[PDB]
């Protein structure tokens, strides 16, 4: 038993909560984080995940795993594993029809299933929530992406055997984040809730229909490969030209300096969100030399404005799809990290002609916020 918990199981971020006295408690890291990056490390002594996995990344590129994810329930010869492939690190082969990842561990090779990666970002999500507990942790609700496969969710609900989590329900992400606002309570005649989730790799909008606490998928629109990561990426190379004109040289072909630049990059745009102005420091760069350097709020949007003002092109697919119009739309949820951006919060607001968006739950939290309501329901507690 114990309280069960909500584990949104992401892409590239994943996210825990509890329903304990009436309230949803996101439930922060070791690290005070309240979201964990979905990495998997192996070293020569250990194996990190999550914060821990993430900050070693540029020291050990081809041992470190992430976007499990994206191969979770599917064979080696699908042709998204196969393109997939070609942009991670890490080595990718085939087991007997089956994708695994390859890699170095302790001086041994060893190779996992992505279930088997999934299960271990599950472990370090069942040890927070155990250690904020201090409680075992036995049974969760855990969320997938709405267009995932009866294949793609045994997987993900077989992850969660693995982590030795009992998995109460495999819920959809976008119907736990109309959850999470308390959509499915409202009255009687039928609700249309449009979900704008736009994560660190994936672009998700979906359209659901409500009718008394039941909750049908209209349509689903998106892009499976547009997300923060893209954002940061315009900034790698605003900042490898800039080094170009300040410092005279060409950084791009140091692995290293450009995933430490990578980083710098992605902790500056979550300070544009909130500030006109980020800077960057990074000692050491490209051969001795440190790299100081700002960013504005205005020249992110500048550099990503083709990326952000597209965002809107699949909000007018689904609404196609699902028959409906903009004024048919009463409620506008927020999911995702990149939805912190003003930018993106003025296209799809003015979209809606000045409808207001439900954004007062963190978008990247509010996945696991519904998830771990849904889960107390379901073990009696609520
Ligand atoms: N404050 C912010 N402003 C802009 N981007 C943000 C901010 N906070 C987080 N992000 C971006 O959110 C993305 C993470 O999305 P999230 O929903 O947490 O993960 P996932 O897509 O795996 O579910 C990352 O690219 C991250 O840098
Ligand atoms: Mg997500
Ligand atoms: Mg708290």
């Amino acid at each position: 038993k114990g309280p069960a918990v909500g584990i949104d199981l992401g892409t590239t971020y994943s996210c825990v909560g509890v329903f304990q006295h009436g309230k949803v408690e996101i439930i922060a890291n070791d690290q005070g984080n309240r979201t964990t990056p979905s990495y998997v490390a192996f070293t020569d002594t250990e194996r990190l995940i999550g914060d821990a996995a993430k900050n070693q990344v540029a020291m050990n590129p081809t041992n470190t795993v992430f976007d499990a994810k994206r191969l979770i329930g599917r064979r080696f010869d699908d042709a998204v594993v196969q393109s997939d492939m070609k942009h991670w690190p890490f080595m990718v082969v085939n087991d007997a029809g089956r994708p695994k990842v390859q890699v170095e561990y302790k001086g041994e090779t060893k190779s996992f299933y992505p279930e088997e990666v999934s299960s271990m970002v599950l472990t370090k999500m069942k040890e927070i929530a155990e250690a904020y507990l201090g409680k075992t942790v036995t049974n969760a609700v855990v969320t997938v992406p709405a267009y995932f496969n009866d294949s793609q969710r045994q997987a993900t609900k077989d992850a969660g055997t693995i982590a030795g989590l009992n998995v109460l329900r495999i819920i959809n992400e976008p119907t736990a984040a109309a959850i999470a606002y308390g959509l499915d309570k409202k009255v009687g005649a039928e609700r249309n809730v449009l979900i704008f989730d736009l994560g660190g790799g994936t672009f998700d909008v979906s359209i659901l229909t409500i009718e008394d606490g039941i909750f049908e998928v209209k349509s689903t629109a998106g892009d499976t490969h547009l997300g923060g990561e893209d954002f940061d990426n315009r900034m790698v190379n605003h900042f490898i030209a800039e080094f170009k004109r300040k410092h005279k040289k060409d950084i791009s072909e140091n692995k290293r300096a450009v995933r430490r630049l990578r980083t710098a990059c992605e902790r500056a745009k979550r300070t544009l969100s909130s500030s006109t102005q980020a800077s960057i420091e990074i000692d050491s760069l490209y051969e001795g030399i440190d790299f100081y350097t700002s960013i504005t709020r205005a020249r992110f949007e500048e550099l990503n404005a083709d990326l952000f003002r597209g965002t809107l092109d699949p909000v007018e697919k689904a609404l196609r799809d699902a028959k409906l119009d903009k004024s048919q739309i009463h409620d506008i949820v927020l999911v995702g990290g990149s939805t912190r951006i003003p930018k993106i919060q003025k296209l799809l607001q003015d979209f809606f002609n000045g409808k207001e968006l439900n954004k007062s739950i963190n978008p990247d939290e509010a996945v696991a916020y519904g998830a771990a309501v849904q889960a107390a329901i379901l073990s009696g507690d609520k």
